[PDB]
């Protein structure tokens, strides 16, 4: 609009707190926060994760206890990640759909205790396979697409049966959203939301999640690269999201987060649909490490989360959800 | 994105409060609120306005007292509207730039008492002319454009001298923003913001403001129609805003509000600049009347304000600012 | 284009390395890298920076020696940051334009020794003021815009006189690019490029830079907030860039980097001009801390830089430039 | 953005090599190169092609030997073109799907010897028909669309059975991509890519390919014009590409190349999908002829390939792939 | 528009000549052709150019004779290129503005003999400098921008004085179009058109032009690269064109041609202004070489020219203009 100095001085609105508040484009609130939680089997168990300072793996009893504080803070949902015992792992990932699996038990307990709390279950095979890869392997070690979808569908159904309001398919198999949707619709789970991990990249930022859960130790290399997206590609993410919306997803997600803010922006602008983003384990760890060392002020936590809002995210999966909910 | 029932059911996200909160596109906060206030001369004066139930005209001492509660609620700014004594009115609108006028006195007092509170003064001649029209009249009763700008410029300078952080030129004279900007820059008032009333319509919704201030009793007819915009025109508002941004405005405003939400949307989308909207006296009165009669629930207040945010407004001038700041 | 599973399987292109390479949208090369360097006064001085593991402050002799390896690796440019002795600081920031200042001496030495190496000098007052703020302060501690520009202009001229091919104004004063351009043109420095820090945010990610240089210890708060951009604002960055291009900038920059990738994307798309991004000290430190702790694989370095390319950056200022130039 | 001389001088970035490198918009790499190769029957056979100086037709043993150097150079894929013996030609193009045809034998040999090398087979009937036209002819000499698709489908299946990672249907029959996709999916060849020749023009630039392979001697005239695109049409190419993506293509191609760079640009911009371009035999020959004559410097080779990248191509089929891979 | 096989078969319109003609998007006509001609000093001189088979350098008498046939064919304009005698070359390029220079003499003769024929003179210093570079050199061999513009302005004025309807500034100096326009307007040459070479690349395709004229023997390397555009850059061409239109150009040109068709497309789409393209000497030579060798049919000539029309060119500078005008 032909704005020119000195008629236009962009510092005027910045002069005072009141005018900064008046022109501020985005605001972060507790409504934007989803807390991922690592869930152990057994009872009375709490375990620190060395590569995620401050994060604990919790047995279900402990989870129920901690959840009361998260509900009180107004965090709208949890994303559950079971820490499967090694003895429950198999080549067919059968534990994924065990009605008495950790995820199913934890969902039933939380739905009963806190009916208004959102439970987002993880539809994925990596915590259940002996090899820790994100699906069923053929003879050459390749993750079979359609065979893996059969297991994911059973898993999603078992989560719906346990009372999950949202199932979140996080393994990058083609066409899984449509298959899971068809199965939920056919079984009468009309209102179970699907939060698709639509543009999930072959990233090294998932490093600490291995320590937390005990899944694949290989990250961002040749095996993952046959289903997770190449970090170099942006246009391809639009094709991923378009397919997931056509297949019935209620929400779509970009993962990792901060290293992919341009993707969040393009996805929100292109589809105008509910868009989510995951601030992953490695993003949490690198921030925490710098804070603990006195290299960065604790204020980077809210700045990092404000960035997701500005980029177009409706909600953010973040291990900082509790700390953020206090600072807000 | 080829979304189709039953794969897509838009009710799933609506099923539960937590998912509604996760997908909610806009949130209203106290940062979005500007409270207009009617200011009397003298001391220890409070007067109810019959056509604006609940709104009082206040002398400066009373204003200072009430402002403490508004600051406490976190309202970022006030928009001052002096109620000029009839004996101070003139054909040349000289009281507009009186260093001891109500607006100037009130600004000095508030800037000293509450340094962080935003003061938005009204750059307009209607409260100062004997005839109550929005400028200086020629022999035929026509509001002269450039002669009126000379007075507005002096008025804006007097507001800057009194300490106003923002001057808000509300009479629709062409080119006034550039003239006021040049004068402020030349006088060294480098950081005084200009909140232009850019797309201000020839509306009947200003009815109760006459009762509040004692300005022109004619609204939305032949005289006003020679400077205020025709309610039928939308494209013309884009040309108004473009000119005001080129001339140096820091913020641009649409007025009235709810009857012009499509204009707020087009202005925000077209220019991506700080966009404000005025929920005028008549919008306040019609809501209040219906609430008092038991015809509408008090919840329409937050719904009306949420509409401005959804349409693209960064801030809202609203007589409901105090009530809203409590309900939020 | 109505792409649907199973006719469309986005995994097919991901199946093999050769097809991933064929469809890869972006490639990072040494041509994209700019190395920031901290320069000490004196001779035979090297100092480790505790909050930036692996980064050293170097006297000019040491810089000349290290630069031979950077040139050999094919890094196209350095961005110089002098570490001003406390005794050279003043209220008028006079050392900024000292023909014998560290930046000027280092520029002359490098231009002579490596004629093809790009030297990007820092046009900024924070390393030269006693208080460490980004300009000249008035009585209230406010950074004066136009008075600061007078000093920046002299500084930019002194850099051009020392042989700098690029001057990079990094303090967010309004209109500085036009003022610096007019002065360079009037003095006959027709080909000195201006790399504007156009959208530079009021960020906490600059933490370790304080330790490196000894500038302002306050970051992302009330003083910085009167000139650096609010992290919440995206549209405002487009207005910043538009002004800098109109004023004559040859290149425009977003800072910080990864937490602002959506801004890089919008700026590149909106203006189609040479766009740069700064992976700042705090981004370097948090990555390095996690790598050193064994929490993240060293591969996150190339992933972080690939993200800037994918988002639309033409070049990247990064303390990882040497390590990246080897891994590429 | 109101850029004006002399504030803006576009020569500043051009002044020095380092700044040219910093602002360079596109870079060509070996990852962008696909080498077409002409394959003979028999053993120990190498034949020069007079109209393609430097290009040889090779028997499979020779191809295996030469391929080691191409793999070493990092060329990601070959596009195979069999030179069918006259005695193997027929009206029903049966040799197209012979499990012991040249293309099938060459694919099996290369997949075994170099597992990481991409093999792109040619799905086309012109090398197999007695008449050399691109399909099966009816009584009037018209190329029948759906009858030709039946043969192409068998051919594509035979290539998948031989181990081809990519099948590239190059005869312009309507709907062939969908038919080939359905057949591959139904047969369990889930990951065989389809590189569609989507916008293939009725061009005279294919002249030397006749000499290389021995297919149709008529080019760009009345018969070809009933399936290949009219050189005058641009919008029509968007409809061709849209259909091929809907039908399941993993990659889409424009052919010829340089005379159709505007088409490459429109296709990439319109669909944001993996886009390929063929620098055909005639483009190779005209460049080579001029180089050999001393009329053009050898640098036109990299300039020609850089043009495809700038226009939006992800990969380039080019007889210059080996020479380019050395100069890069 | 959801077009799908077999409801949509794109071959139907291709079935018959009549329907191809009905849907053909672009048509080439003699109105699109501009013939470049090389002009010698003296009388009764014709010289063949070995690297441009079929092209002759002509003295003015011969040019006048040949022009009668070009006018008869309906070619709308000639672009004149003088072949300056070595004894007329100088460091100050003074022959460029000699009222008795070849270009000026040829213009006067042609304007008198064929008043309706368009004469496009070349505003450039390379045929007049001893060194053959495209401007006046400083001590370091750098082409000075503003000093070169002073000479170009005199040259353009001398062409207007000689009767040229169009002056075509072909040396890439910044701001030259505005300078030439101001001078023409101030001298009263109100209707002299400026055909700006706006996006002229640092290309190797100009090879044969050296043989024709005797200008710089260096092409597409380090000296040319400081003013001609980098072949890798597309967005930059939009900035070049925008500046030339703002400065007063009546027509804008892309050069070279076929290797830059994507640029022609972007320029036409972005500005909707009269857009021209130069099919340069090297494009002519490579086509001619292949035709003479029997490698390409003569039909590639019309296909090459049809490509420029399809890409968005209004007119084409082409050495094939006479041959094309016959085949059309
Ligand atoms: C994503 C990783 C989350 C994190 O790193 O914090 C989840 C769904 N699991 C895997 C195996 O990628
Ligand atoms: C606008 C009217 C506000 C209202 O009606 O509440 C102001 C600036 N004044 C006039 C006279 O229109
Ligand atoms: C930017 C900070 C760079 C960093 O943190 O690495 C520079 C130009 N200086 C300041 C004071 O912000
Ligand atoms: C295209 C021609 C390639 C070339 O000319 O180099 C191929 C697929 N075949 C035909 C017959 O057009
Ligand atoms: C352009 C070259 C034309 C050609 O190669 O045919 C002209 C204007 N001159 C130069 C020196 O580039
Ligand atoms: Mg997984
Ligand atoms: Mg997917
Ligand atoms: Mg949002
Ligand atoms: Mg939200
Ligand atoms: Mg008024
Ligand atoms: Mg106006
Ligand atoms: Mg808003
Ligand atoms: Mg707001
Ligand atoms: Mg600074
Ligand atoms: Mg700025
Ligand atoms: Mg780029
Ligand atoms: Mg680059
Ligand atoms: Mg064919
Ligand atoms: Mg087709
Ligand atoms: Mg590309
Ligand atoms: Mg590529
Ligand atoms: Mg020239
Ligand atoms: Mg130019
Ligand atoms: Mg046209
Ligand atoms: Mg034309």
């Amino acid at each position: 609009a032909n704005r020119a100095y000195p008629y236009t001085r962009l510092r005027r609105n910045r002069r005072d707190d009141f005018s900064r508040r008046l022109v501020r484009e985005n605001v972060l609130t507790v409504d934007d926060l989803i807390l991922p939680v690592f869930v152990l089997d057994g009872v009375n168990q709490r375990e620190s994760i060395p590569s995620m300072p401050g994060v604990e793996r919790l047995s279900i009893d402990q989870l129920l206890i901690e959840a009361e504080e998260w509900v009180a803070l107004g965090i709208p949902a949890l994303a559950l990640f079971p820490v499967t015992p090694v003895e429950k792992k198999s080549l067919d990932a059968a534990e994924a759909y065990n009605p008495e699996g950790i995820a199913q038990r934890a969902t039933r307990a939380l739905r009963e205790r806190f009916p208004e709390l959102g439970i987002i279950t993880d539809v994925a095979l990596d915590p259940f396979t002996t090899h820790g890869q994100d699906g069923i392997l053929d003879d050459d070690g390749y993750v079979l697409n359609d065979v893996s979808i059969d297991v994911l569908v059973r898993q999603a159904l078992s989560h719906a049966e346990a009372g999950a309001q949202v199932v979140a398919p996080s393994d990058m198999m083609d066409g899984r959203i449509g298959a899971i949707r068809e199965a939920l619709e056919s079984a009468g789970h009309t209102n179970v939301r699907i939060m698709a991990y639509s543009a999930k990249y072959a990233s090294a930022y998932y490093g600490p999640f291995r320590d937390a859960v005990g899944s694949a130790s290989n990250l961002g290399k040749g095996n993952k690269a046959t289903y997770q997206m190449d970090p170099a590609n942006s246009d391809e993410a639009l094709h991923e999201v378009a397919a997931d919306l056509a297949e019935g997803a209620d929400m779509v997600m970009v993962k990792p987060g901060m290293p992919y803010l341009d993707i969040v922006r393009r996805v929100k602008d292109e589809f105008r649909a509910p868009t989510f983003v995951y601030q992953v384990s490695g993003e949490y760890a690198m921030h925490m490490g710098a804070i603990q060392n006195g290299w960065l002020a604790e204020s980077v936590i809210l700045e990092s989360l404000t960035a997701f809002k500005r980029a177009g995210a409706d909600g953010i999966l973040t291990y900082f959800a509790k700390q953020a909910a206090e600072q807000l």
